[PDB]
């Protein structure tokens, strides 16, 4: 690795911790400093095993300029995962999204500019808004613009996706105006070990394990492009070390599936009746379909996803939450209670 | 269809002109200006018309408590408040992040709370830039050779990116919360009351002050000029007849490169064609801006009245000439500020 001392913000979260583990296991010459605020989503247990001389955990806010400047001064790269990442929380209270996603990114960019160090912005495909279902597209999803590409127009639907898109925009502006050495990645829905139980797949799995019925927003026709967090990690690493400055790369593993189909699979794999779940209040402004065309990343950086078998990936994920119930058991009640405030069983 | 509107940034250039427009053509509407009076805010821009129709409240749009107090008594918010200079955004972006994004967010929440009309005044800079006409197959008249409502966002600077970012949350607030918002992206405004840090006023007042006009590089950059008066009627049309959630582009089809604009100014002011200095070019400088305002024209019937730039510029030059006391106290400071980052090319 060309970078020997990197800072990984949000490294105590789901995707970020997976990345830190990836770096620890595949790039031993890299020292990692994780800067994480440890919000409801941050969990030290996600990093505990590897904390030591190679990985340090610094508890703080990415909006804390003084702290960021102290860390940035000793780093040669920043991989930025820190963010409020739940659409449902953003619709309930946008405040933290404004602070962390936009002001936080801005604070990091100024540090990167000050020390002139590499900067990789980790973002989402949600900045592009949503797409119609394949059955309603003239190209069945295979035509131009029927999937997201690096040229797709930004059109975020929620406080969450809009603040992320907003962060993406200043990153690009900092590149053009100040010459900041940044790259951006927008990837599809990640799934796998360590995902907070507030998220779709982990919520259904743990709900079942906890004797609670899974929850499906509306009829569950919405489509998401699933990718295993492990492939997201290798994608980010490829962009970080070989990406073209100022460029955006889309990360996806061509795994489109509707929520209903995913939930049924979970129920089936966990030996539960097909209708053993509840339809609940649909999400306001809910995005219909997400789909990523990762040709640029594949073709230009030689990256390829290894976990293309969703059924198998999901199987392993269900097994993980089953063998690690102590990891989430104490959060179940609060999470569901929070959802009860805005979600009710509809028809 | 609104009687008590809040006009943020109403003590500035475009905003104050909008206030004058409402004062003159809609005397039944009460206007409450919320302006922080930064280096760009000027009471003189409103002093003559302050009264029963117009009141000035000095404050920050990021001041949630103040905004809530005012929003509780309004039926609409026309949002002009912003840090508007690219060059200042390059020297210190902090106020841009604060006012343009946090400020807009603060206003959106107030609009959401009271469920009132919100019109976001924005810029064509959110789309990034375009190649010169000479380098386009359609010579600027072909598809994608001008900005449209479908053009993707691609801001080049802290200023344009914070504006674009604000446009994005405005739209998200419409989709997610049903906020009654509309957005407008306008090309370069010019006319009376524009701060002398801006291109046209700067050249005009420099000549009046016996100072050399300043041209970035060789002046190849293209701007689509529109008189602020046409921008005012555009915003009014959108505010009163626009469709919720829609974005409208405002432009008068007046593309000109900086060099020819400066030359016209020199000519009109009796100065030699070469009596100016080339100065340090702007980092990440946007090449060409061009607006296709077909949507606004087609759907709302808006038609620009000041399409004769030569005549518009002449009157603008005359205004700065007739109102030198309005800008003289700032000339030295503005030129001294520029000197910190710009020098004559030689
Ligand atoms: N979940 C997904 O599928 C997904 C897919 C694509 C892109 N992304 C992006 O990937 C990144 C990580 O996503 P995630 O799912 O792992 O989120 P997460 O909710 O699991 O974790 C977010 C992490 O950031 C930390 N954090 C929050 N605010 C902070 C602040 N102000 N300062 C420092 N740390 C702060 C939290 O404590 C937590 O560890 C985000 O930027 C997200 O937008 C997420
Ligand atoms: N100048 C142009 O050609 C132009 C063209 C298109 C769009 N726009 C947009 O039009 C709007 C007005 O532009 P302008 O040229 O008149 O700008 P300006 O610099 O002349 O004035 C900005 C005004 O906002 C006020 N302001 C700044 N920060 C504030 C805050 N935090 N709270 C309250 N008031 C604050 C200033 O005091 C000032 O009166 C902006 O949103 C700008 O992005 C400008
Ligand atoms: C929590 C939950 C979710 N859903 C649905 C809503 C969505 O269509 C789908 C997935 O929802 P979520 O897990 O919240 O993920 P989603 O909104 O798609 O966004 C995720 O993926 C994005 C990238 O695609 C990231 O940027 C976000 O940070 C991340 O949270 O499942 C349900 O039906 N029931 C539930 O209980
Ligand atoms: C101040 C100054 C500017 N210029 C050039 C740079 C630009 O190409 C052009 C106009 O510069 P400015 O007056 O700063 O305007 P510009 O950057 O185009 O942006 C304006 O127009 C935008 C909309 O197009 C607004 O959003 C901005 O708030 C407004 O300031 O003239 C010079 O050549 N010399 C100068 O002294």
């Amino acid at each position: 690795s060309q970078f020997k001392n990197i800072i990984v913000t949000g490294g105590a979260g789901f995707i970020g911790s997976n990345f830190v583990h990836y770096v620890y296991n595949n790039h031993p010459d890299v020292h990692v400093t994780v800067l994480d605020k440890l919000t409801y989503a941050g969990n030290k247990a996600n990093l505990e095993a590897i904390l030591g001389d190679r990985v340090e955990l610094v508890v703080g806010d990415i909006a804390d300029a003084e702290l960021v400047d102290k860390l940035a001064a000793k780093a040669d790269a920043i991989v930025h995962y820190a963010a409020e990442s739940h659409n449902d929380n953003s619709l309930n209270d946008p405040s933290p999204f404004i602070h962390t996603n936009f002001i936080g990114t801005y604070t990091l960019l100024e540090a990167a500019r000050k020390y002139d160090i590499r900067f990789h912005h980790v973002s989402t495909d949600e900045v592009y808004g949503d797409l119609p279902l394949r059955e309603d597209l003239p190209g069945h999803g295979e035509g131009p613009g029927e999937k997201f590409t690096a040229e797709t127009n930004y059109n975020p639907s929620s406080p969450y996706s809009s603040t992320k898109a907003a962060s993406d925009l200043i990153v690009k502006a900092w590149v053009r105006s100040f010459g900041v050495k940044a790259t951006i990645s927008n990837c599809s829905n990640n799934y796998g070990p360590y995902q907070h139980i507030e998220k779709f797949i982990p919520r259904q799995i743990t709900n079942i394990l906890a004797g609670i019925k899974p929850k499906l927003y509306g009829e569950g026709k919405n489509v998401r492009d699933w990718i295993h967090t492990n492939d997201h990690s290798t994608g980010v690493w490829a962009i970080l070390t070989k990406g073209r400055m100022g460029e955006t790369y889309l990360i996806g593993a061509d795994g489109e599936k509707n929520n209903k189909e995913v939930l049924e699979l979970i129920l089936e794999k966990m030996g539960q009746p097909k209708d053993a779940y509840d339809h609940v209040t649909d999400r306001a402004g809910h995005d219909l379909r997400y789909a990523i065309d990762a040709s640029k990343l594949r073709d230009e950086l030689g990256w390829t996803p290894q976990f293309t078998d969703f059924s198998e990936g999901l199987e392993e994920t269900i097994q993980w939450y089953t063998d690690n119930q102590d990891w989430w058991k104490a959060e179940k009640e609060a999470v569901e209670a929070n959802y009860a405030k805005t979600q009710e069983v509809i028809k």
